[PDB]
């Protein structure tokens, strides 16, 4: 398994694989990811931090951008309050075991040279393109603000300005990233992680939608959220419990079941779990019990560091 | 005639008259106008500079904003080239007899505090409103850029930032000004000048449309432009020659005519010229001859200073 294959594991796409391979040869290489600060850090965040850890293990210097100014532009509140949530997020990311440097967008995004660049990019970016790039990111607003279209060019210049080789984000960032690869002289390698389904199955997981498991949820809370989650027998597509099994659990996985329902089941890969679930050899209740118990153990060290 | 009435003369609107009156009482008061730098300075510019002179005579400190960064956002070229045209414009404005201070937008519009203000305003300004405010200003573009909607909030913050009591501009600026009066804590008094008709009568006069008389046009050039201008008998509405008579000429005005066509005509006011023209007592050819000759004399001192 290449460093390349370790990095590629469980990503949705890498733009491009050829470019990443060229990057991997260098002694010194950096990757960054930006997050609008979030009151709760959930499995979606953890999925991406896990990927940053993969990159770190492959010798990348990791930068976490606490995106206070973008969050401000996306109507998340006042900068001072946003920064405080950013600081909390840093502590959570540290509790996850990430070795990284942290920067606040506003530390450099209001510099004269940065701003001049933003305006230069604004001349090359159509309103239609800017709005399209924000469809999965923009806060819902019946009267869309000028701030909405400044946000994507702020993010485009961010990669350029700080000289990152690799930008990581969820699939929802991909249009902004495509714009960056088009507009900037140096092409940034983009690694996109899948977007987790919300627990009720009705859309994507999000801090604003209350459809997530937070990394510091209590065990009792995790069990309840999983008990109630969308998880139709035989259905893997859009099944958040199966997603958790794929992205977070380790294998071989032992699934405990009463003897009357077939007894304990040892599963050597997610792929084999998927076949058992599609073939209805594994019931949603037994899948859920195992996912809840293993996820609790996975998250325990993080919750404990945050509780201590 | 009040200072108020001197200021009001030949304006399209003042927002608001009550506010201007409060302003007039102060010992210290300033007014500014901004211009995207223009390769040619035309009668539209001169009309507004004349109004700045009125304000100066009423005891206002005048600031001319050479709007290099707005011009950049509105696709007028590179900043360095734009600034050079700005410097030329300053020399023309000085040749007009204006006593003012001149500043380049970019001297202060890229400051961290300015930019933070721009982003705060971007949160309060809808895209729909920003685009509407730019309809008569925005460079024609089949694929409108993000830069187009940054421009109006740049101009909104300009008035606020430099603490002007009064902003002057053409009617085309009125939506941006309305936005400023809505968004800022201090209401700026806005004085709007009429927009001159193009020489061919087919739209408004503009540097980009080649339908103007420039202040340094040669006498021969002025005569030719006027000879060819739209000027229907009896029609005052949208008649650029009648506009020049109203906004630039002094009265009493003597109109020279051959005896066979009624002989020389002395006109004591624009209002009386308008009645004679509507009643068809004054032929377009005779009106044009007088307007051309008087406009040449009006502009001679400006052209001469620029030629020297
Ligand atoms: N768009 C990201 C945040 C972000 C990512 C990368 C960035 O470079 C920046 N930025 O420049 O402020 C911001 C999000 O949805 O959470
Ligand atoms: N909109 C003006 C230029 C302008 C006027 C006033 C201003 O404050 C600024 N500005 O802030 O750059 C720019 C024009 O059409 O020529
Ligand atoms: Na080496
Ligand atoms: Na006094």
């Amino acid at each position: 398994m290449d460093e390349f294959e370790m990095i590629k594991r469980n990503t949705s796409e890498i733009i491009s694989e050829e470019e990443l391979r060229e990057v991997l040869k260098k002694d010194e290489k950096s990757a960054h990811i930006g997050f609008e600060p979030s009151g709760k850090i959930h499995l979606g965040h953890y999925l991406q931090i896990k990927k940053m850890i993969d990159l770190q293990n492959a010798g990348f210097d990791i930068i976490i951008l606490l995106a206070d100014l973008c969050a401000y532009l996306n109507q998340k509140g006042e900068l001072d309050e946003i920064r405080k949530i950013g600081d909390y997020n840093k502590k959570v990311f540290e509790a996850m075991g990430l070795k990284a440097k942290y920067v606040y967008g506003s530390e450099f995004q209001l510099d004269k040279d940065y701003t001049l660049n933003v305006y230069r990019l604004a001349l090359k970016t159509t309103l239609k393109r800017a709005r399209r790039s924000m469809e999965l990111i923009a806060r819902e607003d019946e009267n869309p603000k000028v701030a909405e279209v400044i946000y994507p060019i702020m993010q485009v210049n961010s990669a350029h300005y700080r000289g990152v080789d690799v930008a990581v984000g969820g699939m929802e960032q991909r249009k902004i990233h495509m714009l960056a690869r088009e507009l900037l002289p140096k092409k940034v390698v983009c690694i996109h992680n899948p977007v987790l389904t919300g627990l009720d199955g009705e859309g994507k997981m999000s801090s604003s939608k209350g459809n997530f498991i937070a990394v510091d949820d209590s065990p009792e809370e995790i069990r309840a959220k999983i008990k109630k989650a969308y998880c139709p027998a035989g259905v893997v597509e859009g099944n958040p419990i199966m997603e958790i099994a794929k992205y977070f659990l380790e294998y071989p996985l032992t699934i405990k079941r009463p003897e009357k329902f077939g007894g304990d089941l040892t599963v050597n890969s997610y792929e084999e779990l998927e076949s058992l679930f599609k073939n209805k050899e594994l019931h949603p209740m037994d899948l859920k019990n195992a996912v809840a118990e293993e996820l609790i153990k996975i998250l325990e060290p993080i919750r404990k560091r945050l509780l201590e």
